[PDB]
């Protein structure tokens, strides 16, 4: 039997090389599975560094809008004091024509 | 004859993990597609967040630019009324002469 077992001798060669391959390749598939992942987390990372700087430029958005209605109140206050200045003005001018 | 019956079971037992590896192959395919799309959509918010980051900070720098003209107009009216309240007490001189 000497050409039946070297028959299955052969072939089990030629699966026991595959059973290299196969290793070969699922270590391939682990190594870009992992990059892909890597990088995953990575735009994740970054992503949550956005939410934070959004969340800073909506905090200091508003602070501004608070300064800008704060500065605005001051217009209306000086505003209604030029007016009203005006009015003592031309007040004084009228009784010094008077005289 | 039992020598070639080990012989087979053995061709057997890798002809079969051959045909399971080729089940696992495409296992292994299909969670790197599901990865990828992760990915993909990690690239998605990525650009969306840097998007409303962009118009958030450009909104945040014209209200700079509005603060600041804000000032020199507040600093405007100042000076206006410090010069009105100089303009009564010159009058109120010219009403005292008289």
């Amino acid at each position: 039997n000497e050409k039946l077992i070297e028959e299955y001798k052969y072939r089990l060669q030629k699966l026991q090389n595959d059973e290299m391959i196969w290793t070969k390749e699922r270590q391939s598939l682990l190594e870009k599975m992992n990059n892909t992942e890597n990088y995953k987390i990575e735009m994740i990372k970054e992503n949550e560094m956005l939410r934070e700087q959004l969340k800073e430029a909506q905090s200091k958005l508003n602070e501004k809008n608070i300064q800008l209605r704060s500065k605005e109140i001051d217009v209306n206050k000086l505003s209604d004091r030029v007016l009203s200045l005006e009015n003592e003005l031309r007040n004084m001018e009228i009784e010094l024509d008077r005289n």
